[PDB]
C-alpha cells in the first residue's frame, strides 16, 4: 500500500483528525 498509510492508520488510531495529529500523508 503505502508506508505513509501505514502511518496513516497509524495516525488516525493514535489520534485522527481533531482527535489528535494532524495527518501523515
Amino acid at each position: 500500500e503505502e508506508e505513509a498509510v501505514r502511518l496513516y492508520i497509524q495516525w488516525l488510531k493514535e489520534g485522527g483528525p481533531s482527535s489528535g495529529r494532524p495527518p501523515p500523508s
